[PDB]
């Protein structure tokens, strides 16, 4: 029965080698690359430091320089602020006070229609209150049902043990009696299989 | 601030960057690698199935024959199955029945030792039996005790419900009730928000 | 052996066993717990959607109206949008154009400091520029070197293929070739295997 | 706009509490259980040890006792073995020698037909050999194509850097010049949004 089905043998030894064996690519390349790449990137980031270091304090100078111009402007402008600051507050202040007419207006006007619902509602509150509340009474009362149903079962369990522990306990106490075995002569067992085939074929 | 901060900008888009340009390593090389490799492999395997066809006829022509002859072999042998099978069954009882008696010899020869040790262990065998027995009763016994706890604690955690009920009801009432939505105007809201931002720094 | 080994048999089917009998804790209690709890919750929520219906009519009847009035509010206000919008645009240029000049004041007031520091950094700013420049050339330069390696190693790993070719071919020949399948019989095979087992211990 | 959608508030404060708050179950129960369960299971497994300890050597006695009976049987039976041992070898021995007729028979008979394929095959081996082999020549030759196509691209990459590094390098060197900003007066920006709404509504 020629096992030509080794078509794998044909492909594996041929194709697979070229691929798996061409793995030294990332080896010699990538690791050499990343080794020099980031490897010089580290020399540079550290080479740059000294630079940034030999300058920082100098540059620093400039920061205070910005701080200098800054305040001055923050100054000339400061006054214009109040002019607009309190300047606005006022017109807004007045407004709200000139907006209290809306009080007796809006309010006294709405008032009524608003209330409509107060009344169109009230019954429902009452309706639900009487409803949802009792719903929870069913919770406590029902909690007792399950608990009662539970405890009962818990108790029973502890009592079932008495009948269980007993039969199981005949196992070891007497197991030192029936350690009896099968003891197959051995060789004979060989004949057992032996003569069988004589007829199964 | 750190206008120099862009130093890392130049480190990254230079070193680690070219690396990504080499991803095509996996694009052109390994991709084209795998492409032809297994791709021709595909064109290869083809043959095995082809030839297979052109081969099968012969292989089969052959097959049908081999059997035709094998049968010659078989039939010219069977008689030995007898010459042998006979002698085999003979000794079978020589050992089934000459051995049978000794299989009892020990069958009982062991039994003694056992009945011996049986007695020999019984004390301990029982010291434990009755030991865990009463030790088991403790579990059941003290068990129910802590059981009562989970009942006693549940019965109380149950009654604590008629207490966390009432608040929600008020909350109920509340959520139902009207909403006299106060009214400003984006314009007003605008001023508020506005002047709010005019007194910052 | 260890006929007493069954001691652990009794420890396990007793202690850790009853525990599993209490899994129903999660079956009867928490299951029935969650069952009604969220189950009635389900019957509860129902109302909110119901009432909602009976409530919507009113809420809407109301809604349509509130607007009818709000509009009163709005329209009686708009004129202020003018009294205010006017005064607003006024000061707008007071600051757009009175401020505009100072925005340049610094616009250039800063520029100096800059042009200053510009010169102040240039040296370093360039010490680095030309530094990594030539330092970059090294990468390119020495890079191609190790590149040559992966080529040189590939060109050789390529020629090593015309070598692992020939064996498979012989293997080819082989796998093709006939099979003079030697013939025994299960019967014979039986004897072999048989007697094999007769000289063990 | 009455947010009655707090239907969660209604359910959460009610239903959720009873469940999450009934978690003390596994707390007081389970941990008390497993604490006593395995807690006494440990006292027992250790209580049992001493037992097994005060007996082992005793029991041990018995093991040698089995060892005693064992050998004796292993003895009486031992002889019957050879009778069957060499007793079988023989009939099997003869057989194979009386089975050599099958040699000149089976073989010289098959021989021919077998060969048929030797010849019905041979060409195909030759056919495939000439085929599959050249297939691999296409591998080496094609490996060179990709490699050549690759190296080329690798090289180009290292050369592209020269044109890239350059423009990017104007960034930091001069970035110490255009650190120019937006500088929004701030408060004015408030008017920017301010007067906008005046018309968007």
């Amino acid at each position: 029965m020629l096992k030509l089905l080794d078509n794998w043998d044909s492909v594996t030894s041929t194709f697979s080698k070229l691929r798996e064996q061409l793995g030294p690519v990332t080896q010699e390349f990538w690791d050499n690359l990343e080794k020099e790449t980031e490897g010089l990137r580290q020399e540079m980031s550290k080479d740059l430091e000294e630079v940034k270091a030999k300058v920082q304090p100098y540059l620093d100078d400039f920061q205070k320089k910005w701080q200098e111009e800054m305040e001055l402007y923050r100054q000339k402008v400061e006054p214009l602020r109040a002019e607009l600051q309190e300047g606005a507050r006022q017109k807004l202040h007045e407004l709200q006070e000139k907006l209290s007419p809306l009080g007796e207006e809006m309010r006294d006007r709405a008032r009524a229609h608003v209330d409509a619902l107060r009344t169109h509602l009230a019954p429902y509150s009452d309706e639900l209150r009487q409803r949802l509340a009792a719903r929870l009474e069913a919770l406590k009362e029902n909690g007792g049902a399950r608990l009662a149903e539970y405890h009962a079962k818990a108790t029973e369990h502890l009592s079932t043990l008495s009948e269980k522990a007993k039969p199981a306990l005949e196992d070891l106490r007497q197991g030192l009696l029936p350690v009896l075995e099968s003891f197959k002569v051995s060789f004979l067992s060989a004949l057992e299989e032996y003569t069988k085939k004589l007829n199964t074929q």
